[PDB]
């Protein structure tokens, strides 16, 4: 768009991961995975909303043995969702002593910080990549600055302290989590596992060091990223810094999928992250899921409340219509439509969309034009405006989607 | 931090907006100018906020005549906001004979696309500079595609056509933006307007192209930037856009005063648009508004209910003592509180904050470690451990952030 850093392609399920395919929406389950039903219901929801890959965690025995049930009960729904296993110090033990689970889930995830302590902490690593091997199952070597290798920062530690000029403490927490995940990642490649079975993240809460951190990656390696802001927090604040740290590196072509890690409010359903995940793709240009609006803010110069409620109705009913349009309407997600207050940039932006419209602001006469395809397509006067102009879209998407050829 | 586009100090009011000053964030009313019973509780109601500067439309002679009233309820109030004065169309009319008005503002605000369409367009733009210069008063000239300048879009489109390689309509659009912006910007120079009282903007309601946009004005001018994404929708998808819009920038160093263009629901307060604005700058370290809480999704690790409405109550609490704890305790704006749900990344992430707390997961015991300063502090145990957690998260703000010297 772009343009796309460079990768292999990882299947993870039917989905591609990497530069020549679109950037992936996954998310993950925050239901007790030994909950067959609530989790089951909350990957289906997820996958619903738009999670194209969904994780789950695969925390002790009874998480393990609901595993096969859950991919049972979705395949029986035609529901080809890929799962994804997230493992933490014991994934070792589970996937050996699970086979059916290890087989159910369409990849694993390993954090090279979780593995176990020592000597042993490469016998995990080694088994656990033997058995993905085994089963041609895709693998995320992810880091996570919550849980970061000791052992790497040390040493790391120990190598900055006799540089010529030191880098600052802060700079080598960074330096020691880049540093986990290519070692690691370096590692499965020199046991065998394939660079189409290997993706790889490394995650840090701050938007500004996330951004030195995926630069470092995709400088040092040529694996499909995953990523994301991990511990974004709750409300407008989780939303904006997710996407403030996302969006540089998406600009600058790093990024393979991503997911949101969105603090749900009670009063939140878990798919929140998704809707934010899309915005964020969708808003640079790298995706298209469905149709959006391009609407001012309103100022005195327009009537606040009409202004408000026909931009709110026009979001509303597109999504309403989005079910019906992707099936009638091949390529409708990249509709674009404008709602403007008055006409000192009404016009100007409706051009801009697929379709807009601007109210007469204050001092003009009242007349509120259409433009469609960048020229004035008609003139709206009096009441019922929002469902003319509703029914103005529909027949513009009629017309400009319909199927052809 | 950094580091900064180096440009001269503009002064909005008492407000320096600069490479060398913090980058100021502002907002825009959408109550009727001419009300102002209506505007200048808005006015007060955004600067409560947070918006360390606010506009407000002067479209015609009755928003006019309300400005100085509005200026003089403010000041009676001890509320010494800068206003900025949005015009279009007639701005050299009413700055001419409503001079009182142009005293009371404290910034005049001109769009070139929006001062006449021709020669006359000049004798316009003239007009209010020469105004501006007289009173001392500071100017934007804020460029915005969906009021471009139709003759620059003619000449740039004819000169592309005779490129060896014509470029694109959109990204010539994209080329006449800037160049409004810039020629405006010089010739208002060339007539003796201060370097200290020039301030620029030239806005695109797409992400990508904006981060183009921005690139090219701070490289071809000197001048302090507004930076936005215009028209930037409603709910998830305009937070979202307007995020991705400015990080990338602001994080090479460009923009020293941001606006965001959110279209209120009709359920939500205009003081939202702030609220955004605040968090882009916080997410990237550019600003300490309040402090804030990190906080995991939670997973199947951990108890949703509990976990969500714990981190719920955390923020809410922060959100609730900061009016008290902004006058005892000078700096807590930098606070950082971690609130996670298990032990893989609890510990690591909080001792990343001020102070933190690692919740017990699904593997279980009712008992919470909490981190302080970046070692263990204490274990919390039993029932209570959320209001435990939060008379430690105030004793150590007492503590942290007591007063000195
Ligand atoms: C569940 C978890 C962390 C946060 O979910 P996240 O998607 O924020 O990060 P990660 O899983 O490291 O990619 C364990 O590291
Ligand atoms: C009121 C208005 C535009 C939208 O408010 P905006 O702050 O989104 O854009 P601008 O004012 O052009 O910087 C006039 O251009
Ligand atoms: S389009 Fe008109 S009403 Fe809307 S923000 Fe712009 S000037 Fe104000
Ligand atoms: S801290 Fe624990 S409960 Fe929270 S997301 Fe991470 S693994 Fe899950």
């Amino acid at each position: 768009e772009g343009m796309r850093r460079p990768t292999p392609t990882v299947y993870v399920g039917r989905v591609p991961i990497g530069g020549a395919h679109p950037i992936a929406v996954q998310s993950m389950t925050n239901t007790p995975t030994r909950d067959v039903e609530a989790t089951t219901a909350q990957v289906l929801e997820l996958h619903r909303a738009g999670s194209e890959i969904v994780r789950l965690t695969v925390n002790d025995e009874e998480a393990a043995k609901a595993v096969p049930e859950i991919k049972r009960r979705l395949l029986a729904e035609g529901v080809e969702v890929p799962l994804v296993g997230d493992f933490h110090f014991n994934g070792h033990l589970l996937l050996r002593k699970y086979p059916k689970m290890a087989e159910a889930l369409d990849k694993f995830r390993i954090n090279p910080g979780t593995l176990g302590r020592g000597r042993h902490k490469d016998e995990h690593f080694a088994e656990m990549i033997r058995i993905a091997m085994d089963l041609g199952k895709p693998v995320r070597i992810g880091a996570n600055w919550g849980s970061l290798d000791p052992a790497l920062l040390t040493e790391l530690m120990d190598r900055n302290a006799s540089r010529p000029e030191p880098k600052s403490a802060h700079e080598v927490v960074l330096e020691a989590l880049v540093e986990s995940a290519v070692r690691a990642y370096e590692a499965a490649l020199e046991m065998g596992l394939g660079e189409d079975k290997l993706v790889l993240s490394a995650k840090v809460s701050k938007a500004r060091d996330l951004v030195w951190v995926y630069r470092e990656l995709a400088r040092r390696t040529q694996a499909p990223l995953h990523l994301g802001l991990t511990e974004a927090g709750m409300g407008v604040k989780g939303i904006v810094a997710s996407a403030a740290a996302l969006a540089p590196l998406l600009l600058e072509g790093i990024g393979d999928t991503i997911r949101v890690s969105l603090t749900p409010s009670p009063k939140e359903p878990r798919t929140k992250e998704v809707e934010v995940a899309q915005e964020i793709l969708q808003a640079l240009g790298l995706r298209a899921f469905a149709p959006e609006v391009t609407s001012c803010p309103g100022c005195g110069r327009t009537t606040s409340t009409f202004f408000q409620e026909l931009a709110e109705e026009v979001s509303r009913r597109l999504k309403e219509r989005l079910p019906e349009w992707r099936a009638r309407y091949p390529g409708v997600e990249e509709l674009k439509v404008a709602v403007m207050g008055c006409v000192v940039n009404g016009p100007g932006e409706s051009k801009h969309a697929h379709i807009g419209i601007s109210l007469p602001g204050a001092g003009e006469e009242p007349k509120a034009p259409v433009y469609a395809d960048g020229k004035l397509l008609t003139i709206l006067k009096g009441e019922g405006i929002a469902e003319e102009f509703l029914r103005l879209v529909e027949d513009y998407v009629k017309t400009r989607f319909a199927p052809k050829a």
